[PDB]
């Protein structure tokens, strides 16, 4: 009945040892310097009061990252012949560009929060330890670069280019631990990836030389393979298989037999080389993941053994039975454990061995700690609202709590949400037929949303906020119901013809999200257990790699906006001759940052990706431009996406043999 | 110095046991019935005289399979408005269509060889055993269907469709042992694969319904998502991302926020669901592969213990030391083994154990036979040309044989291989510049061909044809050098302006194929050892799986020609409005069998694959036409191609841990 942070900062050595093994099994790792020092009181107090505010730091980081969307592009600052206010001319829009004053205010606020966050942990780590670490130094470098940029911007109201987006993306990377771990893995994998890249490039060069020398006099040689550079470029694009029949169709028209060579190339290029690259990336990722897991387990073992050293006041590596029973009492005060009688532990010791005054040493204590952690479930925090026990223990409150804890409440929720799904289907079907009876079904939809809000409040009351927040699905349901109630009150408060809220259709999608929980019932059937379990495990586990890919996209988008900022115009004569106009892709240009993000995503799926390369190569006039696009394929598609595939396979196998071991 | 087949058919029990263990280790498995019967003399003689002619049966099988290419399409037999001789009108050609008399002659010859092959093994297997097996019955059914078809064709010179092309493909599947094993794998894998398709199809139905209801009144709803049937058709194509920006661009023009839904669907559809399908197919393949390997090893164990039963005339499960040494002398005649002294094996027994008259039991004879097999390399067949020992052991011949066996000769070939490459690159570069001095380099390029024949005859002479043919690498060089001399003698004999041979540019591609042996030297360096060794092993190992895909193409090609035979015409008005004409894809139609194979390959790589579905749906006029293309994608792309990706990953890992093992 004692909070963990308070137990660490204040209490008897038994309390501190119990809370340390608590933090270990929860997975949270204290800084090493705090462990090294003696009794770590004030430093732990500061560290806890700091980590209590993690939400504010995360929101600041996300705001700083998403500033890039609203920031005005550089090429617009240089005088364009039409003003940028003519939004249709440059094929862009749908986001408001921040003016100078708004930008400076936003940057100043974010910079202040970032500064206080970055210079907070000097308090407990200490002057000497803080400055020695590389991470603190690189973060301070990023912060000072941002600050000097803000200052010179303020004084401004010449630069070839601006450096803020790259540095803020980098500091966002260094902000989150998972992204740092992902970068460590990538740095591990780079050498082997480079070796495979060298082999692949050699294969492309050889195949391109063969294809060039084969069709030297053929009409298809005049049409496309005009030079060695051109044929190498076409062979690379064909290796991506984005345009299979297009490249070699004049050869097929001239003579059918030539097709054999091409069906000989792609077959080798796709089924052999690409799969070998995938296997290599899989192996490297597996080794690096094993390395990371071993490191994490080593850190956990180290800080558990530090806790054992803490409880051992004699520091002679000796633990007695009385100390063991006191520690067991502390943990069973925290965690759920079978009740122990005073004579019972003595009887257990006596029947255990005939040795007298047996010493429990360090390593078996650690191992027994992991055993008791894995065998026994965690015990919920008592409450946050229990400051008034009389209301907490009221008869009606007790009856309600007993009812909601019973599975009958879950069955009722399932029935309610199934009826909700039926109502949503009926309303949508009526909408399709343009019936005039939509309103009763829509108000039924709203009252269903109100029911969801009510049940969320009931559950968060009965379980307690921390225990409610602990479960993953509860967080998703919490966000969904909160956005539902916010939207509903926004619609109700204003009885006017709003653009979005007045329609009232939006609510259905939220309820559909609220009913994604249906898919969880499919874990019941044996056939689909592995698929659903692996998918649900994958989502939060695969968030960090997707975030790394997203940040790489952000960096490439900044580079592309900087380089190709103003090339696409309504009045550009060379543009209409390019393939973008023919396929009507003008809305996917690089004129502003959000458009850059969407076009980079389109390049990511490898769907008609060569049209952008060819069009921008014609538009800029230099072959070097393709470098950019080529780089995006080499770094992202060959490496990161193959890493994601490897992770999905590994997660599926882990779920599978876990299910087998369950039997 | 006794041939293995002769040893089995005639000889003492020691000879038969040695030859049986040799066959078991070599991997060749005798029929079970021959093992069951006593002493299996005449049956083994017939089986050997049969299996001696495996090349003829294989060539007959391949000729029967490739008959389909030259066979006239059915739709041409129906009277067309313009004659089929107008080859340009129907967008087809480049192969000669086999006339009636030629077709009947070819079919009769192939049928005769097939019939004698299929009815040969009744001789040794016996009447009751042969007819009971399912495989013999299905083969006989295929044969009788083919024969009755040939007979009714002969009598003809009404039918809605012809059944021959499907049958001769099936009889090709179960003629080859490797292709039979692959189908057994797919039968096991189909049960698990069907479960996932239910979830994948369910995900498509749900996602399509959301997209349909979201964009009901949107301008993008009018253009593409006009109905639920249409939106399900578009979302399915988007799942493969073959047309990513095309489908949802009217929505992006209306409101940029619409991209978020299409980004979400593609992200979850491609990165999560598609990879999970690969994980499921990988597992099912891995489990079934162990089922096949364990079954194969069980068959090897059974025949090995049969050899022990054969030598054990007492049939009491007893083997004595004096009996063991006689058998050991037989294997050391077949396999290389250290020389054993007569007194030595007596010393071996006493030091081994103090037991007297120790019995070597049935089981420990088996595992010991593998122990000798893996540690000791195979001993080559003495020779086939050694019928004249005086020439074989002549003074000059022995000196020559010593030189070629020595590694010094091997270096010279590699040195010659390099000098050839410089001659080729110099000769080709002159052609690029249209130099008039190409001929002097071209004739010097021929003489490198005669060297390659000279060393081929030199190598086959010292090793012997059976020992020469044993190595996989030697087989590749043997085929390459033979087409060189066959091609070269064609140009020399005819001093005329031939279409292909007179140019002389053909030899460089054969020479480039000959020096592919150089890439094997990259196995020396540690960085590329894993990549190259896996790739080389993949070429023979992946043939049965690639062969299975090719045969699936032959079945769809026959179906496509039957259904879509005459739809593509020069005079067809609806065709020019379709997407095929806009992209100029008319040469990839389904008019005849050779064209069908190429266009099916284009669907295999998933490159602009939707143009064929959409065009033929308009051309035929029924929505049932998409069934042919959707079924092809589901069976081939999702299952077969993922199986190949599963195999390449599996083959690579067994290569890495192999390399670790020698260390
Ligand atoms: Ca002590
Ligand atoms: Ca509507
Ligand atoms: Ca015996
Ligand atoms: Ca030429």
């Amino acid at each position: 009945r004692v909070r963990r942070s308070e137990a660490i900062t204040h209490g008897t050595p038994f309390q501190k040892a119990a809370a340390l093994v608590d933090l270990a099994e929860d997975g949270i790792g204290l800084p090493v310097e705090i462990l090294d020092q003696s009794s770590f009181g004030e430093s732990a107090r500061y560290y806890f009061i700091f980590t209590r505010l993690d939400l504010i730091w995360s929101l600041n980081y996300f705001a700083l990252l998403f500033l890039n969307f609203f920031e005005q592009p550089l090429w617009c600052e240089k005088n364009p012949k039409p003003s940028c206010k003519d939004r249709d001319y440059y094929y862009l829009g749908e986001l408001p560009y921040l003016t100078n004053a708004e930008s400076i205010i936003y940057e100043v606020i974010t910079l202040a929060i970032l500064l206080v966050h970055t210079f907070f942990p000097i308090s407990y780590e200490g002057s000497r330890i803080f400055w020695t670490s590389r991470l603190n130094l690189v973060k301070v470098a990023c912060v000072v670069i941002l600050f000097v940029d803000v200052l010179v911007d303020f004084l401004y109201l010449f630069l070839p280019f601006r450096i803020a987006p790259y540095v803020r993306v980098i500091i966002f990377i260094l902000s989150i631990r998972e992204l740092r771990d992902t970068l460590v893995l990538l740095s591990g994998m780079l050498g082997t990836y480079l070796n495979i890249l060298a082999l692949w490039m050699l294969f492309l060069l050889f195949a391109s030389w063969i294809a060039f020398v084969m069709f030297e006099d053929t009409q298809q040689g005049l049409t496309v393979f005009t030079s060695y550079g051109a044929t190498l470029y076409q062979m690379f694009i064909l290796f991506t298989t984005s345009n299979n029949p297009d490249v070699w169709i004049p050869a097929y028209k001239s003579s059918r037999w030539s097709s054999v060579f091409f069906v000989l190339y792609v077959l080798i290029g796709v089924y052999f080389v690409t799969n070998l690259i995938l296997a290599v990336v899989y192996d490297s990722f597996k080794e690096q993941l094993a390395k990371q897991v071993s490191g994490m387990d080593q850190m956990k073992r180290r800080m558990l053994e530090k806790a054992f050293g803490l409880i051992d006041s004699d520091k002679n590596g000796e633990i007695d039975k009385n100390q063991c029973i006191k520690l067991f009492e502390q943990l069973t005060n925290y965690r759920t454990l079978p009740k122990i009688s005073k004579e019972e532990f003595g009887l257990i010791f006596d029947e255990l061995d005939d040795t007298r005054d047996f010493k429990i040493n360090k390593d078996e204590f650690a191992d027994l700690c992991q055993a008791i952690a894995l065998r026994f479930q965690k015990e919920e925090v008592p409450s946050l609202f229990e400051h008034f026990p009389q209301i907490y223990h009221s008869a009606l409150s007790q009856q309600l709590r007993a009812f909601v804890r019973s599975p009958n409440f879950g069955y009722a929720i399932s029935f309610i949400l199934i009826i909700n799904f039926i109502a949503v289907v009926v309303e949508t079907t009526l909408d399709i037929e343009e019936s005039s009876a939509q309103k009763p079904w829509q108000v039924a939809e709203f009252v269903f949303g109100w029911i969801y809000v009510l049940e969320m409040a009931l559950k968060i009351y009965t379980y307690g906020f921390e225990n409610y927040w602990r479960e993953g699905a509860n967080r998703f349901d919490f966000l969904v119901t909160w956005v539902i109630v916010i939207g509903e009150t926004a619609t109700f408060i204003t009885p006017d013809e709003n653009t979005f809220f007045s329609n009232g259709e939006w609510i259905r999608y939220l309820l559909l999200a609220r009913m994604l929980r249906l898919i969880r019932l499919l874990m019941n059937v044996q056939r689909y257990r592995a698929f659903i379990a692996t998918f649900i495990t994958l989502i939060p586990s695969l968030m960090p790699y997707l975030g790394t890919i997203f940040c790489v996209l952000c960096i490439y988008c900044s580079i592309g906006v900087q380089v190709f900022g103003g090339l696409v115009n309504a009045g550009n004569k060379k543009l209409f001759e390019t393939e973008l106009a023919e396929d009507d892709y003008l809305l996917f240009n690089f004129n502003d940052y959000p458009n850059g993000m969407v076009t980079l995503f389109n390049l990511l799926v490898m769907g008609n990706w060569q049209v952008w390369m060819e069009s921008y190569k014609d538009l800029t006039g230099t072959w070097w431009s393709i470098t950019y696009f080529v780089s995006f394929y080499v770094i992202t598609i060959l490496l990161l996406l193959n890493l994601v595939v490897a992770f999905v396979l590994e997660a599926f196998f882990t779920e599978l043999d876990l299910e087998e071991e369950e039997k």
